[PDB]
């Protein structure tokens, strides 16, 4: 029930980096942590990922299934809709601030680093 629009629908992806636990709660060999994308580097890896996804109508879905939040890997497509629920200060303000085109300016939060995309 509502008179105008409010809730925010949207899609997104997730890269791998240091984060705040291990790598991304994915199916990997616990073996031993190795040197790879890290906090800073993460933003750098996305800096070009957003750029690449920015220029060149490359793909995204299948990518959103592999390089995406474990659950998102299953839903590499998009979230769907969520006004003041789900997401939080960063992402939400991202889909609420952008609108297809810039593809969000590096979304590092929640799990690690993501990149939103609605219409396009």
């Amino acid at each position: 029930h509502m008179a105008s629009r409010d809730q925010v629908k949207a899609s997104h992806i997730l890269i791998k980096h240091q984060g705040s636990r291990r790598k991304a709660s994915w199916k990997d060999p616990e073996g031993k942590i190795i040197l790879t994308t890290t906090r800073e580097a993460a933003v750098e890896q996305l800096k070009s990922i957003r750029e690449d996804i920015v220029s060149g109508k490359a793909n995204f879905e299948e990518v959103a299934t592999r390089v995406s939040d474990c659950s998102s890997a299953k839903r590499g497509g998009d979230l769907g809709s969520f006004g003041r629920g789900q997401m939080q200060k960063p992402f939400e303000e991202a889909t609420y601030a952008l609108k297809v085109g810039d593809i969000s300016d590096i979304v590092d939060t929640d799990s690690g680093v993501h990149i939103i995309k609605r219409t396009a």
